[PDB]
């Protein structure tokens, strides 16, 4: 890393599995502040930030097995992260490291490229995350499968829907396991405010069902 800095936080307390969590597209692991809150007690939260050098994967791969040393792995992806979280699932099961489960709230496969979507100064360097995730994100394409369990979460309001995606629900990236559930709130909220909660019970039982 940069300066020796880490790229995740500890978001509650150790316990039950460790659930290192990929954030959305704004890039900072305390997206993921809510979700742990939720399951406080019950699984520790780690969230990660977009890593913006290009030895990001290897990064993620190597501060995952800092904090736990054995497998089996579990990971989350929220939005943009579960496209991210893809990536390291195949990059840690390339090293022959073992994650049993994947699990993928609100993102799609992503199967191929598009193009790229406080004084100046300092409006420039805060906002170099979220435009680096989003130009990391646009070239990034999934290809394949995974030896993890995969567990598709979908919003529970779904209002205006492109059957192009419908296709893109990850059934096919699954080498093993694959399973879908619907859960709470729109895109935008499903992991914040109200439906955290609602949508942290189901992460919960697929962790206790492990």
């Amino acid at each position: 890393s940069a300066a020796g800095e880490q790229h995740v936080i500890q978001l509650n307390q150790q316990g039950g599995k460790n659930l290192f969590c990929f954030p959305p597209i704004s890039g900072f692991g305390i997206y993921f502040k809510d979700l742990a809150l939720q399951l406080n007690h019950k699984a520790a939260v780690y969230g990660f930030h977009f890593i913006e050098e290009d030895s990001r994967i290897e990064q993620y791969v190597s501060r995952i097995t800092e904090i736990q040393p054995e497998g089996p792995y579990v990971l989350l992806g929220y939005s943009a992260g579960g496209n991210l979280a893809f990536e390291v699932v195949q990059a840690m099961e390339q090293k022959g490291l073992e994650v049993s489960d994947f699990i993928i709230v609100d993102a799609y496969k992503k199967d191929q490229s598009i193009t790229a979507d406080l004084p100046e100064a300092v409006r420039e360097t805060v906002m170099q995350k979220k435009r680096c995730y989003q130009e990391y994100w646009a070239q990034l394409i999934n290809e394949g499968r995974i030896k993890s369990n995969i567990h598709f979460i979908e919003a529970g309001i779904q209002t205006e829907t492109s059957g192009a995606m419908v296709l893109q629900k990850w059934q096919d990236a699954a080498e093993e396991g694959y399973a879908e559930y619907t859960g709470y709130g729109a895109h935008k909220d499903m992991l914040e405010g109200e439906f955290a909660e609602k949508n942290a019970n189901i992460i919960l039982n697929i962790l206790d069902k492990i």
